[PDB]
């Protein structure tokens, strides 16, 4: 074992939802005030790091028909690889109707926008964006955290690195 057990990502605290899209794995989708990715990195180095991060968030955009308008707006996003296992972190600016509007046109927000129609855990509010069906999704927290995991650790947080 290499340093100390990682904390639950199931908790009374938190959101969380689970994509199940291959066979046993998938993606586990937390919102939290908990930290995990703890630089400002998401160093897609590789081919493979870029083709597993693609997946991940195509996996994501597929499940949720996620159809995002482009408002050329962007979240701010960490990342990191635990031997083929991607972490991807948003810290999230939603905490405010102004922040939520210019960082409405994104995936995370997307994914918010899910967790409140679904009903999955949290209460939000939802904006008016300006086309159609996308609404701008606050939210008071500061963390959407997305991790490549089992169905049987979906409940715990893994290894960023
Ligand atoms: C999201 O916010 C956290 C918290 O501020 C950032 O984690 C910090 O990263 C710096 C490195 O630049 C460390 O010195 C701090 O100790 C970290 N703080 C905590 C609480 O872990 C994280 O880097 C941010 N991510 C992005 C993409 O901005
Ligand atoms: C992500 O990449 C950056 C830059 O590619 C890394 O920052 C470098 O770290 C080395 C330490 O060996 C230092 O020379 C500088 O801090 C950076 N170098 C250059 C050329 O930018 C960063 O450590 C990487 N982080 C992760 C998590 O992959
Ligand atoms: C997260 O932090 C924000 C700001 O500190 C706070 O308003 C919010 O209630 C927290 N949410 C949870 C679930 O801890
Ligand atoms: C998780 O990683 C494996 C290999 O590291 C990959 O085959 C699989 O597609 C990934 N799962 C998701 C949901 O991205």
């Amino acid at each position: 074992t290499l340093n100390m057990t990682m904390p639950l990502s199931c908790t009374k605290n938190n959101s969380h939802h689970y994509i199940m899209v291959g066979n046993e794995t998938g993606l586990e989708l937390t919102l939290t005030n908990t930290s995990i990715i703890n630089h400002k990195f998401c160093n897609l180095s590789d081919a493979h790091k870029k083709n597993l991060y693609d997946h991940a968030l195509m996996s994501i955009i597929s499940t949720f028909h996620l159809s995002i308008p482009n408002f050329n707006q962007y979240e701010a996003m960490s990342c990191d690889f635990n031997g083929g296992k991607i972490s991807v972190q948003y810290n999230l600016s939603h905490s405010y109707a102004g922040d939520a509007a210019n960082h409405c046109g994104t995936v995370a927000n997307g994914v918010l926008q899910t967790f409140m129609r679904m009903a999955w855990g949290g209460s939000y509010i939802a904006l008016d964006s300006g086309r159609g069906n996308w609404d701008c999704i606050m939210t008071s927290y500061q963390y959407l955290i997305i991790q490549n995991t089992t169905w049987e650790d979906h409940c715990q947080f893994s290894r960023p690195s």
